[PDB]
């Protein structure tokens, strides 16, 4: 498969912030959700689950054809919980009826972390939608409960390397698990609606216990109150991923550098872009406008 860039006809710049700037609006304004955590982790949790199911070895599944409006894809096990953020953009998409979907899914992500004060990320736009026969089976996002080995080999499909793989897991300081969506329950730390190294600092500082949660699934918990998935374990039980999360949590504008590449790679991977496509956009916040 060859998946070419194509610009939604007759858009810029300016009509993509006025999407950003709807997102951003609305993030602000539905502040209540998930007991006043608001749609910022749900929505980067949603950009990375789209993007998540491509395959380097075939090209398929990735961000482009935004086959998470089909059932196959919405109905996958591993998506439990993200039909809140889709249902946060579907207002949005009926305003901006012109934008692509995997463009809006993976722009969604974009904004809720330049929102919650995370760093700048690049964006491009030219994802087109693609037919329900293309949308990926079941079963190629990643299990919780594995270990460093699992971690980077899973991630080698997306041919992320360790680096990258470390710099992702950041984002496992938003938000929380919940019971219901995937047999994990609490949150990650004390900041989670605000974007920062904070989850580093927790796997080198906390005093960690392994315990069986309700659904019997073990998880690490903290005397603070907070947990960690087995795969993040994994982050200080191999020697190369701990000394990256070291790096980090001594260096919040390092992390911010890292996350930024490897997030738009992320986003990016499987599109081929031609060079009379537009450069990647860097969008301001409500902020950075008076809004
Ligand atoms: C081996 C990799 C990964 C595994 C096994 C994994 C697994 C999970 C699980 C089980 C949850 C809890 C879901 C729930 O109960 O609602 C979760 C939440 C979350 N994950 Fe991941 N994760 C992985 C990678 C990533 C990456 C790379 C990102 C983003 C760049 C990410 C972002 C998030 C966010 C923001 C949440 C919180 C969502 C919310 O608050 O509703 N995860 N993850």
């Amino acid at each position: 498969l060859v998946h070419v860039a194509s610009v939604e006809k007759g858009r810029s710049y300016e009509d993509f912030q006025k999407v950003y700037n709807a997102i951003a609006l609305k993030l602000r304004e539905d502040d209540e959700y998930d007991n006043y955590i608001g749609y910022g982790p749900v929505l980067v949790r949603l950009a990375w689950h789209i993007s998540g199911t491509w395959d380097k070895h075939d090209n398929t599944g990735g961000s482009y054809g935004g086959t998470y409006r089909f059932k196959k894809e919405f109905n996958d096990p591993s998506n439990a919980g993200l039909q809140n953020g889709f249902k946060f953009l579907e207002p949005i998409h009926k305003e901006f009826p012109w934008i692509s979907s995997g463009d809006l899914f993976s722009l969604g992500g974009v904004t809720a972390v330049q929102e919650m004060q995370g760093p700048k990320i690049p964006w491009r736009c030219g994802r087109v939608d693609t037919p329900e026969d293309t949308t990926p089976d079941n079963g190629r996002l990643p299990d919780a409960d594995k270990d460093a080995g699992y971690v980077r080999t899973f991630f080698q499909r997306l041919n992320m390397n360790d680096r990258e793989v470390v710099a992702l897991m950041g984002a496992h300081a938003l938000g929380k698990t919940h019971l219901k969506n995937s047999g994990y329950e609490g949150p990650w730390g004390a900041a989670n609606n605000v974007f920062t190294n904070e989850k580093y600092l927790n796997l080198l500082n906390e005093d960690w216990k392994l315990e069986k949660n309700d659904a019997n699934n073990e998880q690490w918990d903290s005397k603070s109150g907070y947990m960690m998935l087995p795969t993040d374990y994994s982050l200080i039980q191999d020697p190369k991923y701990l000394s990256i999360v070291k790096e980090y949590a001594n260096d919040q504008d390092k992390f911010f550098k890292d996350f930024s590449k490897a997030f738009e790679k992320l986003l990016e991977n499987g599109i081929t872009f031609p060079k009379d496509a537009p450069s990647p956009f860097i969008f301001k916040t409500l902020e950075e406008q008076g809004l």
